[PDB]
């Protein structure tokens, strides 16, 4: 798979998470994030997809160490995490035929799994708008304990 790069933009506070919210296959809510061009370094990519996604440039708050990275069905994702950025910010999509809305989450409301169909008897998952944010999750709050606590 092409790998992909993005961004956790969080607020001043670190309650609040950047989640956008596209269309289609993406309609849920996600990171913004998207794949890799040729030769396109990873910081690189992040910096792109979350500008064409979100009208927000990460360029100059990027660190090089703080991402959060997960390999799903043999794909990479490696979102860097931007903290402090504040709430009152004007986000808007370049791509705005990609992006339906873009909105803060509480990151403590925020499902870290979906839930099963265990009062139904039924084998799978139940479907979650918060679907493609969910595996970083937790991950990304344990990563804010060990970094801030
Ligand atoms: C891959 C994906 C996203 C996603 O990328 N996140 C948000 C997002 C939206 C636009 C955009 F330009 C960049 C990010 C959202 N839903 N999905 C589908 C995977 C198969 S599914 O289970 O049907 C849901």
């Amino acid at each position: 798979g092409v790998p992909t790069y993005g961004a956790i933009i969080l607020d001043e506070t670190l309650e609040n998470v950047l989640l956008v919210q596209g269309y289609l296959a993406k309609s849920g809510w996600g990171f913004p994030k998207g794949k890799v061009n040729k030769e396109e370094a990873p910081h690189d990519c992040a910096a792109r997809e979350v500008f064409e996604e979100t009208g927000f440039d990460i360029k100059d708050y990027i660190c090089k160490d703080d991402y959060i990275e997960l390999r799903i069905n043999d794909q990479l994702a490696r979102l860097y995490i931007i903290p402090g950025i504040p709430k009152d910010t004007k986000f808007n999509p370049k791509t705005r035929r990609e992006i339906r809305n873009i909105e803060w989450f509480s990151i403590e409301k925020l499902p870290c799994h979906r839930n099963d169909m265990t009062p139904k008897s039924k084998l799978g998952l139940a479907p979650n708008k918060f679907f493609m944010a969910i595996p970083f999750i937790r991950p990304l709050r344990d990563w804010l304990s060990r970094r801030f606590g």
